């Protein structure tokens, strides 16, 4: 198969990199067969955008393309530059309509390897608007999230871009920690690496030879940025940050802003957790009505990036123990522990379809093999059940909802990847009134006993992942506990 067009042999390589020559031949053949990319700077645009996708990793497609595309133009071959830069400006207009739908598998679940189907028929009337108005520079930016949010990465993105090559010494201490009044042999490299950051370094003394005053504040801004203990000290979570490069915030950032084409904007009502922020917030009626910090899963037992909805409340739920956490976690205490049960308010029952319990004292536990073990645990409910006194069912493949938790001094803690998998809620309560009061449902007498309530409107669940956002006026960035970082920043 060969672009049918005059000014490209049909021996040409560009024929083996052309996703779409059907639709590539007709916009040309509509536009008089004219090239779409004289204009340098629209040339220039379209490579920058394709750079920021390039960094950001997730994407052997569009590395693939802007590799041969800068090749045909280290060459001058601007014919070819010209049909494979429109091929790929459609995979870019097909990228940018299909993120919102199906992203989750280009960044979580697999990559953006092969070719995408052609973009909508409202793309392609841009399209050719576009190329009879000379405006592809415009068309590419209005395909870009319209989202302040998606603008501030770029913006950061591009002051760092300008200085990415810039020596900065790395930040060097002799001890493990230095606090407070303590001596520092690195006070240039710190300074400099705060201003990195964008913090307000104008204040600080210059020459004083240990962590003074005039330091304590930018360290603690810098620690709150990177959601890390506001401590002042100078530790190793400190100085990973410290030590960042310009080139890994440039892999955050981009990596980072084309995230924000996965996430749902309406505000009607939504519920998003960010893992990685370990936070959450529901919209109603276009308003923040409720926000909290939360627990995620451990890096072992990760919570998945996902969508899902709210369906129903369990107020005073049992815990019904699935059978991996019996087998793998419970069971083994059990046979070592003869108060565990108790202790845990859990009983053994015949099955989940025969609530029948059974006293422990009638098995004979020398005998028990976990992994054969017959029976099932249910925790009664009550303040110390594993789900607290509220369970939020969004039922999905992966077996994730939402609870409270007796374990609520997890909430002090700036990392907080200790789940299976579920989200805990903090003011699980609040959250429960909240989208009670929303839905028209209220309970005069609050029950005791476990109560299930369909919510009469179902409300999305989208669990994300983002470790750079701008909130309250300042960039934000977030460890990559669950390593969806890791390709971009290139740390094996
Ligand atoms: C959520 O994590 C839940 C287990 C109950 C809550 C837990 N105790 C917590 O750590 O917050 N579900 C799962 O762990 C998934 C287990 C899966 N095998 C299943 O079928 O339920």
């Amino acid at each position: 198969r060969f672009v049918e067009l005059g000014w490209i042999d049909s021996t040409s390589p560009v024929n083996e990199q052309i996703t779409n020559p059907a639709l590539v031949e007709q916009i040309y053949h509509s536009n008089n067969d004219q090239l779409l990319w004289s204009d340098l700077a629209t040339a220039n645009h379209f490579e920058a955008q394709l750079e920021v996708i390039h960094r950001a990793s997730f994407s052997p497609l569009f590395s693939r393309q802007l590799f041969a595309l800068k090749s045909y133009r280290q060459q001058d071959r601007w014919h070819e530059y010209d049909v494979l830069a429109t091929d790929t400006l459609l995979q870019y207009l097909s990228y940018a309509e299909q993120a919102p739908k199906v992203g989750i598998a280009w960044f979580f679940e697999g990559q953006l390897d092969q070719p995408l189907a052609p973009p909508s028929e409202e793309a392609q009337l841009a399209l050719h608007m576009a190329i009879g108005n000379q405006s592809l520079a415009r068309l590419m930016d209005e395909y870009t999230p319209q989202d302040p949010a998606y603008q501030q990465l770029l913006q950061a993105y591009q002051s760092l871009s300008s200085i990415e090559f810039n020596e900065v010494a790395l930040y060097e201490q002799m001890e493990r920690l230095k606090r407070p009044g303590d001596p520092l042999s690195h006070r240039e490299a710190l300074v400099q690496r705060l201003a990195l950051v964008n913090l307000d370094t104008t204040s600080i003394l210059n020459d004083v030879a240990y962590y003074d005053a005039s330091l304590e504040k930018p360290i603690k801004q810098f620690q709150k940025m990177h959601g890390l203990q506001t401590d002042g000290v100078i530790g190793p979570q400190t100085m990973k940050w410290l030590n960042t490069s310009v080139t890994e915030r440039l892999a955050l950032l981009a990596l980072n802003a084309e995230r924000i084409r996965l996430w749902p904007t309406q505000q009607d009502s939504m519920i998003v957790v960010n893992v990685p922020g370990f936070d959450m917030k529901y919209w109603d009626a276009g308003r923040e009505v409720f926000e909290s910090k939360v627990v995620v899963g451990k890096t072992t037992r990760p919570t998945p990036v996902m969508n899902t909805k709210l369906d129903s409340l369990i107020i005073n739920p049992t815990w019904n123990v699935p059978h991996k956490i019996m087998v793998e976690d419970i069971l083994p205490m059990v046979k070592r522990d003869s108060e565990y049960l108790a202790n845990h308010h859990m009983e053994i029952i015949r099955g989940w379809s025969d609530p029948e319990v059974i006293d422990p004292a009638l098995i004979d536990w020398e005998a028990v093999e976990p992994e054969t073990f017959p029976y099932r645990l249910r925790q009664q409910a009550g303040v110390q059940n594993a789900l607290g006194t509220y369970k939020f069912n969004t039922p999905n493949s992966r077996a994730i909802y939402l609870h409270d938790t007796p374990s609520k001094h997890l909430f002090n803690n700036a990392s907080r990847a200790f789940s299976s998998g579920c989200i805990r809620v903090e003011n699980a309560e609040k959250f429960a009134q909240t989208l009670l009061a929303n839905q028209g449902i209220t309970l005069d007498d609050f029950p005791v006993s476990t109560q299930a309530i369909a919510l009469k409107k179902r409300i999305p669940v989208h669990i994300i992942y983002q470790t750079v956002w701008y909130e309250e006026g300042v960039l934000h960035y977030r460890d990559d506990i669950y390593h969806y970082d890791a390709l971009a920043l290139g740390n094996g």
